[PDB]
């Protein structure tokens, strides 16, 4: 398939530890497949078996994550194709540190990536260092936007105020895209000024949560990368290719109706990926915010993948399987045997 699924499970972090919780999850990356203990104390033994197309325990490093999962689906997008990446799961499992990781504890500045650095950093670096070295004349523009309760937010713009609404339009050149009016994007002239975006939509994220109750956690983060490639033919002749790469931060797969929403934008997320993996007729993409603004790059001829993170800690065993279970049902991977 041209949609990938896979699994990255966490350390085991201090506030598991705290609450005397217990590791249940194990995870064997040759298999491809992941056990979760299913009975608790008075059964050790039962559990139950996953399999994906990769899966990552707690010992993955970040550019290990970044090779397996996100350098074809850039090559995809350079040669002028519109590819997302999911990272789906519950809050505290790792979606925000997959997609934009840390940076060192230490500021020198480094031309080298971060080691916990995460995808969006990692794509801008590689973008610039693909297009410089083999010399095409190549721009790139990055947006921010925020999803919370079916309303959409602009993360990046200056001047105005972020809980101001924005409204999609219909796209006059592609049935399948949507134009997000005043949109803010942002032109990256080199791979720093990422560094500098991020933490404007940072910083813009914290206002939205302190006007609007919008945390993060509870919202959908949408980074668009835009490539504009030129090269000019030998009688003269200008030729565009056009790539777009979405890293989508999911909202924590975990009010009501706020919550509620949630699941819904999230189900028919899942009902999408079904239908493009089962390549049924009917796909809902018009049936979400979500799905309306990535309907131009999940059509089918795109490579998508769908990273989903867990928890190894007995306290979420339940949202643990949910998270699998919502995996599996995205793409149908039978165990093998032995
Ligand atoms: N693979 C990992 N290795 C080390 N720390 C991690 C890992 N994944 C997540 N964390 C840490 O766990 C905490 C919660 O992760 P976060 O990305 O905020 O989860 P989410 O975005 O899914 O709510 C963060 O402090 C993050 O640094
Ligand atoms: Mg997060």
């Amino acid at each position: 398939k041209n949609i990938q699924v896979v699994v990255r499970c966490r350390p085991f972090n201090l506030a598991e530890r705290k609450a005397s919780a217990h590791s249940i999850v194990e995870c064997d990356p040759v298999r491809k497949e992941v056990s979760v203990r299913t009975g608790g104390l008075a059964d050790k033994s039962s559990r139950k078996t996953y399999t994906f197309d990769m899966v990552f325990g707690a010992s993955t490093k970040q550019i290990d994550v970044y090779r397996s999962v996100v350098c074809p689906i850039l090559d995809e997008v350079i040669m002028g194709y519109n590819c997302t990446i999911f990272a789906y799961g519950q809050t505290g499992t790792g979606k925000t540190f997959t997609m934009e990781g840390e940076r060192s504890p230490n500021e020198e500045y480094t031309w080298e990536e971060d080691p916990l650095a995460g995808i969006i950093p990692r794509t801008l670096h590689q973008i610039f260092e693909k297009l410089t070295d083999n010399g095409t004349e190549f721009s790139v523009k990055v947006s921010l936007l925020e999803i919370y309760n079916e309303e959409l937010f602009d993360l990046l713009n200056p001047s105005s105020d972020v809980s101001e609404r924005l409204q999609m339009f219909d796209d006059p050149r592609n049935k399948r895209g949507v134009i997000i009016k005043g949109l803010e994007e942002i032109t990256v002239h080199n791979k720093d000024e990422v560094y500098q975006i991020l933490e404007k939509g940072a910083a813009k994220r914290t206002t939205a949560a302190t006007l609007m109750n919008a945390y993060s956690s509870r919202s959908h983060s949408v980074f668009s990368v835009t490539i504009h490639m030129k090269e000019t033919t030998i009688d003269g002749e200008e030729l565009v290719k056009i790539g777009k790469l979405n890293l989508v931060d999911l909202a924590g797969s975990e009010r009501a109706r706020e919550a509620g929403n949630i699941n819904q934008s999230l189900l028919t997320l899942g009902r999408v990926i079904t239908a493009l993996v089962e390549r049924t007729p009917h796909v809902p993409y018009r049936e979400s915010k979500l799905t309306r603004i990535l309907q131009d790059s999940l059509g089918g001829r795109t490579r998508t993948s769908i990273i989903a993170t867990i928890s190894p800690a007995s306290l979420n065993l339940k949202e643990t399987l949910s998270t699998l279970e919502y995996a599996h049902r995205a793409k149908n991977i039978l165990n093998k045997p032995e």
